[PDB]
């Protein structure tokens, strides 16, 4: 039988990607999506009409709140009820927006960017770990290569991020005794956000040591397979950077 | 005029420790507590005592909700009700216990670990900044473990290491208006009460310099320092007061 | 055409490890060795047996001195004499040993411990650098070099060295196309002269299995630096340590 | 009895500025000195006049050599011939230029820039606990806030500050039975050197969240003059910057 993966806010961009090649490598696949319904459904239809009942989808809002454990423990769920198995858990959904210290009120903006990259990610976790040889079971959070230097004015972004690798960390430790590897992908710069004009695009990647580029989607999705296979075997709390460089660059 | 300082969770322990420092500095100290009212009223009281009209007490939960926004405001503001101004803000506030990937509803876990160890420090700072030769700044008191963290304290170490990011992203985003933003980070320090002598001990004597813990004197100490004239140029820096714990294998 | 590899200190154990994977792979690869002389040319005997012409040794003591750079030199010539290129330098090489801070000097200790673990790893990729396809160098670190063990500050500060290297070098060289990029094992094979409770005691404390990793483990990740699964990572070290440097005191 | 310090590098600019802080809390110091013998009598002078033998030179070349271990030896001879102790070491003393990766020679460059920031700091590490509750003894180690972010082509510098912190972490755990604790100051940007125009001084100085202006000498040996107190004396494997926020500025 075919392992399974659940990959959050996998519709689009890089976690579009990841499930692709996790598809690809021989998983069956569950697509978390929040919004992108048409992209979510498109990508189920792609990877089935290349084998068939090996991808489904799963809608929920990943934003802190009292009933986000159950949504969690709901993403896991669909991928048991699917495909008998949960073998790989990739936690790349993502708000991302500026929240200066001095639009949604704050507590909403505390919610979303707390919830995706770091609340979510743990119960997440939780329902995965609490669901559960020759099994090769992991996690994999999507980090940010930057969180050191992090964006101005992306203060709760940040924190999320810093927290997801407490999670990554913590979790890795604690998982170890059941056989469950946790582990990072730190991308730097890669998909730009679509709003940004090719102008301030262009600004980003100038500043890359590797290429003067950004990452692709895909090349990110190659340290997501790598740190799932049977090459990581022994791998846990560690967070690849992925990033070109960037990172080494001073002001 | 003396300046002022909110410390969060200062009705005992290490949050009493630097609020008596802060004091005995020359501060005017907001002293924030939650459920320890006889012990925030009684150290006011020594404090008032030494120096008439340079303490208060302030409640609040700082439980992760819909108004700890208001809430961390309403700490702040409290500070210039009392003395007019608030020069400096010391996140002491803490709870900590361990919550098992594998009592209190996990929705709770999360709102009272991610919120007093992250969120309402972030809230905390916003209200600071925004309320605006000063020597204003903010000192977090993080953790010197998180990088090998106790088992099963997931959601302590999130929020701990948030607090991490809120440090170095407040001290960027807050460095043009001269509010500086920098880390304590015990090791072990005050055991926790509920911590029999004997665990106490195990902790104790993994610790290279002195086998024993800090004293919460030792951690206002590094508080101190970073409040004033001596670290005019230090911002985002974090600082062990560890006895050399973290550097310590398995 | 195949491209060739050069390991450092690959006649046995972990540098071992890692030339059979890279040669498995389609390297050709030069066998650096120190002393180890008979096992160098027993692996150059198998690799050249499953493949005609595709490994070659080459001696060099690593340890700092004024001669140093021509050694490192000669190694990365080496590559070039035997194969006409060099697509990968591994950094494995490496001399650890207490040095406490109250038979050989302490010029000695410094020369061998900061050379191999740091100095000549400078030379190679400047000379690496300086000879110029899929272009990398790994540098092997250690996940535990800030929980270092008792005694050990030599070896730790040619280790920390290694990754200041690692970094300064993935900058400059990234104009280049050249990726340099680390592997950091916690517990993989222990020392020949350990005793077994004293390794046991090191398996007991690691979180994921509770065992050292394999040779071939930590050779896995250094396949996948040089692959074209990593082709937008440089400055990037990898622990391969099951959770050990997670763990406190 | 007065305490007694050994600042390497004391003669000019940061090292000055800690000898000069040290000596004004009431520490008598050896002013280690290179090069600059007029800048380094004429300091020893000034603090002479103000309380009488408090203050010698020593000279020493702490580039790596052969003859590295017996210089190190003398310096810390040297504040016991002329003290009677040793209290507290800062290893200040440093080379700082490029080595590019593509005339002095090649091993030239390694002698100095490792021997300057990271040898000679372990071999006077050595020599100061080998001559070795009313005590208070420390090491200080000038350390570099961007060394995860180097200059380019300035490896055997960021080489040399990497060992560094490493001697600072290794020499913390050993040493602490001892009651000797080891620790480290960060600069950012501090004195830029010397001949550097305006100009550039200008673009470091406008990267610099706090207050746009690099630190002076002294507020570098303030976090010294800290590290040394008795208010830091459950602090060792410690490195704090001083950098007015540089590091945490991206490229
Ligand atoms: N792109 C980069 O350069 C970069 C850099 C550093 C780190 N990363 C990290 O890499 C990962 C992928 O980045 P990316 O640019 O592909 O991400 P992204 O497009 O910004 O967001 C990925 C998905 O997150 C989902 N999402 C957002 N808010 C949500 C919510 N409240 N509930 C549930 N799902 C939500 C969205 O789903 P729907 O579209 O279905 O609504 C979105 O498609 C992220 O974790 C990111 O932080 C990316
Ligand atoms: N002790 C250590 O060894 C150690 C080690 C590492 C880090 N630290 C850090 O240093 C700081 C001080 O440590 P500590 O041991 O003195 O702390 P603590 O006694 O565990 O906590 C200090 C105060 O936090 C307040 N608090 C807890 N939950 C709260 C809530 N929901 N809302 C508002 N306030 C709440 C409590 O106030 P009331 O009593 O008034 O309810 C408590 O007195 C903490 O940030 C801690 O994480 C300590
Ligand atoms: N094993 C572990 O658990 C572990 C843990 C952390 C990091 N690492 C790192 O991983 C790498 C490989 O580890 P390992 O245990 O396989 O190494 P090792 O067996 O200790 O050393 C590998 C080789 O280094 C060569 N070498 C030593 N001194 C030399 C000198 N002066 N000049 C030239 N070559 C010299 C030796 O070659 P000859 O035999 O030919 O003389 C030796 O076979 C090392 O960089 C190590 O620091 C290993
Ligand atoms: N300035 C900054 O912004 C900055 C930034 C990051 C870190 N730091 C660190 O902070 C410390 C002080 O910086 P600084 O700018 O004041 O340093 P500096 O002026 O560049 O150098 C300090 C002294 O080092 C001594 N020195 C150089 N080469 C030597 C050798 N071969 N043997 C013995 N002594 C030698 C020189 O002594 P003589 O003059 O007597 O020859 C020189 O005066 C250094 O460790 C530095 O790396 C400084
Ligand atoms: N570009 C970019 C993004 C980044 C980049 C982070 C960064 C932080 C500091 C400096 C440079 C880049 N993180 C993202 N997260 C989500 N969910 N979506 C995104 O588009 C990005
Ligand atoms: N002991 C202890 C504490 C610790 C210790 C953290 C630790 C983590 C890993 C290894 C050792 C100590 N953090 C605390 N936070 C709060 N609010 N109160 C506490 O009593 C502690
Ligand atoms: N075990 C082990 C080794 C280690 C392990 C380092 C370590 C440091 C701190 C805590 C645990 C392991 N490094 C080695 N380097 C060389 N060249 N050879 C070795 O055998 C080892
Ligand atoms: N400026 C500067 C210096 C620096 C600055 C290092 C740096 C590295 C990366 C980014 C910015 C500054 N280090 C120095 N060391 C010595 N001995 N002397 C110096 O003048 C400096």
């Amino acid at each position: 039988e075919a392992p399974a993966a659940v990959v959050t806010g996998a519709a689009k961009r890089i976690g579009r990607a990841i499930a692709v090649k996790l598809h690809q490598t021989g998983y069956r696949v569950v697509i978390h999506y929040h919004n992108s319904a048409e992209a979510a459904v498109s990508l189920a239809d792609e990877l089935n009409k290349e084998r068939s009942n090996t991808a489904v989808v799963c809608q929920a809002d990943l934003t802190n709140s009292n009933v986000l454990p159950a949504s969690c423990e709901e993403i896991i769920n669909s991928c048991f009820r699917a495909f008998g198995r949960c073998d790989v858990l990739v936690n790349n959904a993502s708000a991302f927006y500026p929240t200066p210290l001095v639009g949604k009120t704050v507590e909403t903006q505390v919610a979303e960017l707390i919830g995706t990259n770091a609340i979510a990610p743990f119960l997440l976790t939780m329902s995965f770990a609490q669901r559960q040889t020759s099994s090769n079971l992991s996690i994999v959070n999507l980090c940010d290569a930057m969180v050191d230097q992090p964006c101005m004015a992306f203060s709760l972004y940040n924190m999320g991020k810093h927290a997801l690798v407490g999670l990554t960390q913590s979790a890795a430790l604690e998982l170890a005794p059941y056989g469950i590897r946790v582990n990072g992908v730190a991308p730097g710069v890669s998909l730009l956000p679509v709003a940004m004009g090719e102008e301030e695009k262009d600004k980003w990647r100038r500043k890359v040591p590797l290429g003067r580029r950004e990452a692709s989607a895909e090349q990110i999705a190659d340290a997501v397979i790598f740190l799932v296979s049977g090459s990581a075997q022994y791998i846990t709390g560690s967070i690849i950077k992925v990033d070109g460089g960037l990172s080494l660059v001073h002001a």
